[PDB]
């Protein structure tokens, strides 16, 4: 019998980077907007934090915005736009629309089937699979360039991807490789008798 | 004014996994029974398992000739057991062409930075890296030169995979050590 394609993928969180075009004061952003924090003796960006949903910004005096915390394209964009609207309404102008760029995207996945992680070690290439240093199997995939975590319950953490269909292509070849390697149990399904 | 936060960490090797290429393809039934206490099930694994004890090493023999050791720490190891290993095949009727050829496939390492690395910051000021708690308690760090991933925990431990030789191990740990003392992200214990 075929082993269906069951996984589920989640994005956990997206880290992206908002070019605001100018070179910014953090000392006066600091004292203008209320609630952020500024200690350039230790982190060199303003901290500006969101409430529900809970979002990070950090804030660099080359403009640069890291944004951190949204589980989506649409939350990440209402983010940036909550961000800037405040940044606005407290001093600081901007010249044209700032560009939005996503620096990783780090997902969860469920495969719903065991994986036999001492088998697949010795028959998928690039990895590492060392029980007694990390309980899961480390895998280097080139196409698409991220880096995955593979537990034996089929949990997995997929990160370095850039956008979300690299995630979901990630997820589904590795899949089909653990299957083509005879290397999964569906357990959640009926057994031979 | 700061103190100099000088280079201490102590790299370990855990495990290297090296391929030996028999020069020869090898029937793997016949084998398994002429070598005692093998494992051969094709059914379930393509290779022949051979087994070590003191120390515990495994080969892994597959029809085309290749052999995948692992189990040693150290080189020195690695070839004490690849010998072991071929003397007993030999013992048992292999007949080996020439030197065999043994290749480096990855070397898993552990390290002691000795200093409590600040996660939260090295996270944002580092790049190629993830830093998500919930999903997994370290960082990890995708590293080009050499081509190794990081592990790294604030305590200071560290696990170091995907490279080749030693010395890229030892490169590795300086080089991500030396770029979070420029970030300001380690703290002396």
């Amino acid at each position: 019998d075929e082993i269906p394609y069951k996984a589920v993928v989640n994005i956990e969180n997206i880290v992206a980077t908002v070019t605001l075009d100018q070179t910014l004061d953090l000392y006066a952003m600091e004292r203008s907007v209320p609630n952020v924090e500024y200690d350039p003796d230790q982190f060199p960006g303003l901290i500006f934090r969101l409430e529900s949903p809970k979002i990070t910004s950090l804030i660099f005096k080359s403009g640069k915005m890291v944004v951190t915390g949204a589980k989506s394209t649409d939350e990440l964009i209402k983010a940036v736009k909550r961000i800037i609207k405040t940044l606005k309404k407290y001093g600081m102008q901007l010249t044209g629309k700032p560009k939005i760029q996503i620096q990783n995207i780090v997902a969860s996945a469920n495969l719903h089937v065991i994986v036999n992680l001492d088998k697949a070690a010795f028959l998928l290439e690039n990895n590492m699979y060392e029980p007694e240093q990390f309980p899961g199997l480390i895998y280097r995939m080139d196409e698409p360039r991220v880096v995955l975590l593979i537990f034996s319950s089929g949990k997995m953490v997929i990160t370095g991807a850039k956008r979300e269909d690299e995630v979901h292509k990630a997820v589904k070849k590795i899949f089909d490789k653990l299957v083509e390697l005879d290397c999964v149990k569906p357990v959640e399904e009926e057994e031979l008798e």
